[PDB]
Parts: structure tokens; sequence; C-alpha cells
């Protein structure tokens, strides 16, 4: 199953929602998250920094806390400017056959990675943010989504109370909403994912329901 | 400049040590840290596993918060028999070259792999708790260390007090003390270097001064 992140505005929580679905899904299924924001958000949530090298994709891959990270690199930048849609998407699936769960994080754009990204994904999910940008980019998503005829499932970040747009069909608003949280701060300051901070900071973690919600509506 | 972490007694904070140490020295010098225990300490301080293939020594690494890790993998196992000592010793010494500063963790023995590190090491650092297995085990680090013509410095693990012993000439004894901290289970529960958990889980964070106690003693 291929999960992929995708939000045109930037700050919404995209790496958050990669690298801790990611993380929870490890937990029982062999997974993998792709980094194809070449600013490597979710690389350097997992402790590394992106290879200064023009890797091909999918070729260099490290194993951090049961999640096979494929670390951004410039390599990158490249197909971000002269990559064909297709043979990124092709590879894109290659790489997805070798695990129960590919989770994608994508750059904030509408750019090659991201549309291949989109394409080959089994589930497309998006946060949306009480910010306005956000509001905009959850209803161009709706629209460009309708086109191919595609869904997202959208949930809440940033938020206690849930977000939702009137008129999406394309759009699926999920009930899931998480408050702002310095936990996530912490945790990417740290390098790790929250989830996984999240089990000894506090006596009873809380952000494990949201991704078991997010696992669960996205699930088969 | 190469430092190795020695001590045949197991559980004594040999991984900690190098783990912590390698952390601290990233922060200023391009720093490495050479897993050379199978079991993987480092390895799994730093989120990963030991390799399940055999690797020539040194040739897989990854750069994990801002440290160029080696993990152990099963390779270890021929070289702790096998390995020709002085090749071993020409195979750490190439790896060094290329680091400021290349922590060396150890397996509790006295093996091929130890005692090449041993051989070819700038500086040895060895932790001494005070449990009574702990002094016989430093006893015979001194007569290792004049069989092989080096000299080592000694602290004190998991302690308020600090540990000395007058008759041995080959190991010097520092006053560097670390207390029993829950902050060191904490990040192995994590899988994170202790100083790293630290900076991100306190205001003040103190487990550092141990660090530059010993960088302070090993550079002089
Ligand atoms: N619920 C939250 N509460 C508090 N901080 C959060 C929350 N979610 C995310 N953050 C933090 O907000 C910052 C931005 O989130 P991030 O996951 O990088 O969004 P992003 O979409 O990947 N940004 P970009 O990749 O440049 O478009 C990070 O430092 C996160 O740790
Ligand atoms: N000062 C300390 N306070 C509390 N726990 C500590 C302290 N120092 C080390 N530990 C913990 O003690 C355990 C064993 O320490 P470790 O650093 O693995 O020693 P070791 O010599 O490498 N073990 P081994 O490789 O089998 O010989 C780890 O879980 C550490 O987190
Ligand atoms: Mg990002
Ligand atoms: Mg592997
Ligand atoms: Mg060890
Ligand atoms: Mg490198």
């Amino acid at each position: 199953m291929i999960v992929t992140v995708i939000n045109q505005k930037g700050g919404v929580g995209k790496t958050t929602t990669s690298v801790n679905l990611s993380y929870y899904l490890s937990k029982e299924k062999k997974t993998g998250l792709l980094d194809l924001d070449p600013e490597g958000g979710a690389t350097i949530s997992y402790g590394m920094k992106r290879e200064l090298k023009e890797l091909p994709l999918g070729e260099k891959s490290v194993n951090i806390f049961n999640v096979e990270v494929f670390p951004a690199h410039i390599g990158l930048l490249k197909l971000e400017l002269n990559g064909d849609v297709e043979e990124i998407s092709n590879k894109i699936k290659e790489i997805g056959k070798q695990f129960d769960f590919l989770v994608i994080d994508t750059p904030p754009n509408l750019g090659t990675l991201a549309i291949s990204a989109m394409l080959v994904a089994d589930r497309i999910v998006s946060p949306v943010t009480p910010q306005p940008l956000a509001l905009e980019a959850i209803k161009n998503l709706d629209s460009r989504l309708k086109s191919i005829g595609k869904n997202a499932y959208s949930f809440t970040n940033f938020s206690k109370k849930v977000v939702k747009l009137d008129n999406l069909s394309s759009v699926k608003f999920t009930e899931i909403t998480i408050p702002p949280s310095r936990l996530f701060i912490e945790a990417s300051r740290l390098g790790v994912p929250a989830l996984r901070y999240e089990e000894v900071r506090i006596k009873k973690p809380k952000l494990a329901n949201y991704y078991q919600q997010l696992a669960k509506v996205i699930s088969e």
C-alpha cells in the first residue's frame, strides 16, 4: 500500500504526518518512508542529513527506528526540474513493491515529484489547518483531484476542533484533529518520531490515537 | 585522534561512553563512531540494527545525529577469530585518518577486534564501576596494557564517588565520576545518545559536563 502525503501549502504538517504514520505502521508491517522533498524534512526528522550526491530514486536507504527511510538527496532537485512523470511514477511503484506500506513525504509544491507520488498513491492523505492558505490549498486539491477523479483523506492539524469545508466531494474530511503540542517540536528537535519520543516523554501517550485513527480510516 | 573505549567486564558503560563522547565531539569536530561489538550496542543507541551481512570492516556507515556511525555487523564475528591483528590495525588507522575523532566501542572481552583497537588507539578510556568484579577487570586491564606498551585513562560510572587504585601504573585514575541517572535508561529506550535526549528534555542540560571533562582530560 502506497500512502502519499500531499499539501501544496508549506508548514501544514506533511513531514510530521509521514514520519509518525510510517513509524506507527512499522510496528507490525514492513514499512518504508520515501523523502521526496529535496529539503529533506523527513530525513532530518529521522536524524539524518540530505545526501549531497545525485542518487537515483530509491537507491540509498537506512533502517532507523524500524522504518526504512530513503533519505532526501540533491538528485531529487534534477527530477524536480527535468524529471519525467511516467518514469518517476514507475520507479516509485517498483520501490513500493518491497513494503506493506510506503509512506511518501512530498514537497510543498505541485512539482514533478509531488504529482508522481500523488498519481501512484493508493491512499492520498492531506492535512488541513485553520490557516487561510491551507483552506485555499484543500479546495485546490479538491478541484485538481476531481479532474483525474482521485480521492484524498483530509485530517486537521494545529487545532483542537476539526476543520471541514463544504462542497468538496473528492476530499473526505475525517474527524481526526491534532492539537498544538510541543511534543512535536521537541521530537523534531531531537530528530526522532514524535510517536517514539512520546513513549518515554509522558506517562500516558496521546498521539498514538491520531495515527491509529489515520491508519484505520485509510486501510484497505 | 583515535579514542578506544575498553572494558572486559560487561555492562560497565562502554557503549554509553562511546555513544555520548562521540556525540559530544561531533558538536565541534568531524567525528566517527566504530562499533566493534558484534552485539551492536552503539548501533542500537543510534537507532539502528546490526547488519545481517558479513561486511568488510568499515564499509557501511550512516550519519546519525551528526555522527558517522559504522554499524556493527555479523562480519565482525569472523574477524574476532581469524582477523589478522596487523591487518585490522591498519584498517582501523585507514578508517580513522578521515576523522578528527574516531570513537571505538569494543565488546566485553579481550579478543582480536578489541586488542587491535587498543593497539592503534591514541587514547584509551576505561569506565570502572564500584562493583567487586569491576576492580578485578581494571586490574587485569593494567596487565593487558603493559603487555602492549599502552596506558589508559579511567573514570567512574554509576557512582557519586570516584574509584581509584594505587597499585596500577598503566591506568591513570581521573576524578571523573558519572552518577546513576535515569536519563541514560530513557535514552536507550528511545535509541538515541543520552546527550541529545537531555539537550531536548530539560531546561539546563547537565550530562555534558562529564563528557567535557573526559574530552579535556584525554586531549591534553
Ligand atoms: N500538531 C502540532 N503541534 C505543534 N507543532 C507541530 C504540530 N505538527 C507539526 N508541528 C511542527 O511544525 C513544524 C512544521 O511541520 P512539518 O511537518 O515540517 O510541515 P511540512 O508540511 O512538512 N513543512 P514543508 O515540508 O516545508 O511543507 C515542525 O517543526 C513540526 O514539528
Ligand atoms: N550512569 C548511568 N546511570 C544509569 N544507567 C546507566 C549509566 N551508565 C550506563 N547506564 C545504562 O547501563 C546499561 C549498560 O551500559 P552499556 O553502556 O551498554 O555498557 P556496556 O559495557 O557497553 N555493555 P556490554 O557491551 O555488554 O559490555 C545501558 O542500558 C545504559 O543506558
Ligand atoms: Mg516536509
Ligand atoms: Mg538494510
Ligand atoms: Mg557495549
Ligand atoms: Mg555519507
